[PDB]
């Protein structure tokens, strides 16, 4: 089977239809040797990530790039491009397998024209890089999201695209019920792996060298899961305990349900999320690790339609969000939001927050969280919020002035993340 016409087929679907790479990829790895998956991976992600100097290439070798009918074309010569550009396949590999890839994509007419585009970037590819390099299309960003982050992080914007672009960091979470973190770090290497503590994760582990999950000493048995850092740092604000009633908020795939009950295992858990299909996993990360908790399918906007009357020791909102913090895994994410979606997704934040802070009780504590650089979602959010609910006070996580803390992405840290942690005083 033609690898690079599966890539395209996957990516397009991302861009022109919206489907998610993680909906996607899947299925199709099954499908093809050790090898082949890895390389498959590494072109769909590949594409994703610089489809914007891969669309500044095309324009710059076609008059008339490939649209309508002969669209994937388009895709499998970015699948193309991609290859004589961020790899070091052999080129007369990487040309032939590409073009052989249109009869996978049932255009074998175009044979010709995906080579033709193909040898001419190999002609052209110099002056068309360039160009693009001198371009404000090298941060590999579109202008809506590039223009918010300028206007919020003036001095720190082209760190961040720079950090969102690099592959991402395996970071891995220890169960401590099983093992110290130095303690597993101590299997690791023995297992002739690397990995790096964090002075600011006490559980945490970034690996060296992304690997499988069944390469990682004792997954199976719940020793370890992959959870990224600043996830992981919402233990430290919600100060999770024994006996206490905790509501972890849109919960799937349930990677902070899991992280509470390794910091109190007995405490009483309930995990709600409005998607059946996601809950699914939290399951499967309960049973992993042999915990218990309660299992809820519902929305947090009318909490009452699963919680009746209820009232909660705590509460974990890990809200909705732009996931502009996770970029660096999810590239897609820079081609499936639009600049709309992001006061959209701060009113359904808004929204939730203002119908969970009843369910939670008086003396009780709220952490609010979302994997967003965005301050609308984040510290204004947090703001609005102060000032509207006259019985919630701010603690330690930044100033009534400038609420929370915002983690931003970078290569031996954790994802652009936020947490603001709230008490009902
Ligand atoms: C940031 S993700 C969850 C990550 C998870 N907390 C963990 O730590 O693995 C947000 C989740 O919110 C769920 N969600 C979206 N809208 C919701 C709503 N109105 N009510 C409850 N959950 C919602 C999504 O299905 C998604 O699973």
């Amino acid at each position: 089977r033609n690898l690079r016409s599966m890539a395209a087929q996957a990516v397009e679907q991302v861009v022109e239809q919206g489907q998610s790479l993680s909906n996607i990829l899947p299925p199709l790895q099954q499908k093809v040797s050790d090898k082949d998956k890895a390389l498959l991976q590494e072109l769909c992600f590949g594409v994703l990530r610089t489809l914007s100097q891969l669309d500044w290439l095309i324009n710059k070798l076609m008059a008339r790039p490939m649209t309508g009918k002969q669209r994937t074309v388009h895709y499998l010569i970015m699948v193309g491009l991609y290859q004589l550009l961020y790899t070091r396949i052999p080129p007369h590999a990487a040309l032939a397998e590409t073009v052989e890839g249109a009869i996978a994509i049932k255009r074998p007419q175009l044979k010709g024209l995906i080579n033709g585009v193909l040898r001419q970037f190999q002609r052209q590819q110099e002056e068309l890089l360039a160009e693009f390099n001198a371009s404000d299309a090298r941060y590999l960003h579109p202008s809506w999201l590039l223009k918010r982050l300028q206007k919020a992080y003036p001095e720190q914007w082209q760190s961040i695209v720079e950090a969102n672009n690099q592959r991402p960091p395996m970071w891995l979470r220890i169960n401590r019920t099983h093992h110290s973190r130095d303690s597993w770090l101590a299997l690791l290497d023995e297992a002739g792996m690397k990995g790096f503590p964090h002075a600011d994760y006490p559980d945490a582990v970034r690996l060296e060298t992304p690997a499988p999950v069944h390469a990682l000493p004792g997954f199976e048995d719940g020793w370890v899961t992959v959870q990224d850092a600043s996830a992981q740092g919402c233990m430290t604000w919600l100060a999770p305990q024994n006996g206490e009633h905790i509501l972890d908020l849109c919960a799937a795939p349930g990677g902070k349900t899991t992280h509470i009950l390794e910091v109190a295992p007995e405490a009483q858990v309930v995990a709600v999320d409005i998607d059946e299909q996601r809950l699914s996993r939290v399951y499967d990360n309960l049973k992993r690790l042999g915990m218990k908790a309660t299992v809820k399918q519902g929305d947090g906007r009318y909490p009452s339609q699963w919680c009746g009357e209820q009232q909660f020791d705590r509460i974990l909102l890990d809200a909705p969000c732009s996931a502009t913090g996770v970029i660096r895994r999810h590239p897609d994410i820079k081609w499936l939001r639009r600049d709309r979606d992001i006061p959209e997704l701060a009113q359904l934040q808004s929204e939730i927050l203002d119908a969970i802070w009843p369910h939670l009780k008086t003396g009780g504590t709220l952490v609010y969280a979302t994997c967003s650089v965005l301050p609308e979602e984040n510290s204004l959010q947090i703001k609005a919020f102060l000032q509207r609910t006259a019985d919630a006070e701010l603690c330690e996580t930044g100033t009534p002035e400038q609420p929370g803390k915002q983690n931003l992405p970078g290569a031996e840290e954790g994802d652009g993340f936020f947490y603001a942690k709230l008490i009902k005083k």
